[PDB]
């Protein structure tokens, strides 16, 4: 009844070009298994916002990777908000929704936009940059870090650690075990600046610490929910921003729409996010046995989702292969869905914004002058370099 495909989602000739064999798995059936890993696979929109949005079924608490936390042992504390279910997912859920929330984002949009400005006027004096060391790293480098109020010292333990955050969802092959191998000093650097004393005041971590009060947290909570900002809201947006880069100069009537309205710049974010969903694959385990999409999953098994796939599903979208800075792209699950969407999407979409705001002002072209390097990660796609050169409008 189910399609078995031997396509391997974790390969590396999978990462360098999912995009066909995302249409092989979304033209078998709306539900496949994958016997290279034992796992059922989703990857038409309608099945993958189905699973989503059922936290009850496709719970969270037994892992969002391969590895099934009833079986095995996870290779940290488990997270108190991504790997945990209703109702134990509740408050520590309002509390980073209160600490990244609207209100928030008015105390740091100006330093925000400040920051992005001042790095594309300081790139248009180099010309030809790396748009991801350069721009993608760098930015996000000079903001993310000194808005959860982190010392400087260490901080380059911090996108090591998010790799390794997100090779860990994977399973264990080469990019997994590697990446645990390597670990230990960035656990030892992120867990130590996830104390309070080591928190400067007014950022996301101090304020993290002092909804201790509340009764929605605990002070032995909140070190993990530190953690969580620092495991979720660097790596991420870097590949995202580098993305929104990568289809501006692929698309260069893009560009030239953003110039002549620079007000898109946030939905063209939304649609970079959806167009190269910077987390292209996660998973869920079933509590029970389920039905979707007319197969039977037993209870216990791990369910993986191709959020990327489900953003060019042609069932959903009309022509899902374009980059469109006016699409209307409400819906997409780059950000997931449902009870665990990304509670800082309003940090992630502030950078991308401001970022492609300062491009649209300040720059004409964006021309790839160099060989393009591909960054290789079970769960997350991006680029490792973008060599390109700005010209100044
Ligand atoms: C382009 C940027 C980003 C993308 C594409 C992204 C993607 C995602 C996705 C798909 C989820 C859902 C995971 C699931 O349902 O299992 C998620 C959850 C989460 N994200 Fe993001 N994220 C981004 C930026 C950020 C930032 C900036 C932060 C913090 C500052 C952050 C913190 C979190 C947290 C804490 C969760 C867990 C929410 C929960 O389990 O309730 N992310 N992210
Ligand atoms: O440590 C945490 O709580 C945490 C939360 C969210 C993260 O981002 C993801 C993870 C899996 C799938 C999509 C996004 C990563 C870590
Ligand atoms: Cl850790």
């Amino acid at each position: 009844t189910i399609p078995h495909l031997a396509i391997d989602p974790f390969s590396l000739d999978f990462f360098d070009d999912p995009y066909p064999d995302q249409q092989t798995l979304r033209d078998a059936g709306p539900v496949v298994y994958l016997d290279k890993w034992n796992v059922y696979g989703v990857a038409r929109y309608a099945e993958v916002h189905a699973v989503l949005n059922d936290p009850t079924t496709f719970c969270s608490s037994r892992g969002v990777g391969l590895s099934d936390f009833k079986k095995e042992k996870p290779w940290r504390p488990p997270s108190l908000i991504l790997e945990a279910d209703p109702p134990a997912h509740t408050r520590p859920r309002a509390v980073l929704s209160k600490v990244l929330s609207p209100a928030t984002m008015k105390t740091i949009r100006d330093g925000f936009a400040a920051a992005a400005d001042a790095k594309v006027d300081e790139l248009l004096q180099r010309g030809c940059i790396d748009a991801i060391a350069d721009l993608a790293e760098a930015y996000p480098l000079s903001v993310f870090p000194d808005a959860m109020g982190l010392k400087q010292e260490g901080r380059e333990h911090l996108l090591p650690y998010a790799g390794l955050v997100f090779n860990a969802f994977g399973p264990p092959n080469e990019l997994r075990q590697t990446a645990i191998e390597r670990s230990a000093p960035h656990q030892a650097y992120v867990n130590e600046q996830c104390q309070r004393p080591n928190l400067a005041p007014g950022g996301f971590g101090a304020c993290i610490h002092a909804f201790t009060d509340t009764g929605e947290i605990t002070p032995d909570e909140a070190p993990l929910l530190v953690r969580s900002l620092l495991s979720a809201g660097l790596d991420t947006t870097v590949n995202g921003i580098g993305a929104a880069v990568y289809c501006l100069a692929r698309f260069p009537g893009e560009l030239q729409r953003l110039r002549s309205d620079p007000t898109l710049a946030r939905n063209a974010f939304e649609e970079a996010v959806r167009f190269e969903s910077p987390v292209q694959t996660f998973f869920r385990t079933t509590t029970r046995e389920v039905e979707l999409g007319g197969a039977v999953i037993g209870e216990g098994e791990k369910v993986l989702m191709f959020l990327g796939s489900a953003n060019r599903d042609p069932r959903r979208w009309s022509d899902p292969d374009l980059y469109d800075i006016t699409r209307k792209t409400s819906g997409h699950v780059g950000f997931g869905s449902g009870v665990h969407m990304c509670v800082g999407q309003l940090v992630a979409r502030l950078e991308g914004e401001v970022m492609l705001s300062a491009l649209a002002r300040k720059v004409a072209a964006i021309d790839i002058d160099g060989p393009v390097k591909r960054r290789f990660n079970n769960t997350l796609r991006g680029l490792e370099s973008l060599p390109v050169k700005l010209t100044p409008a």
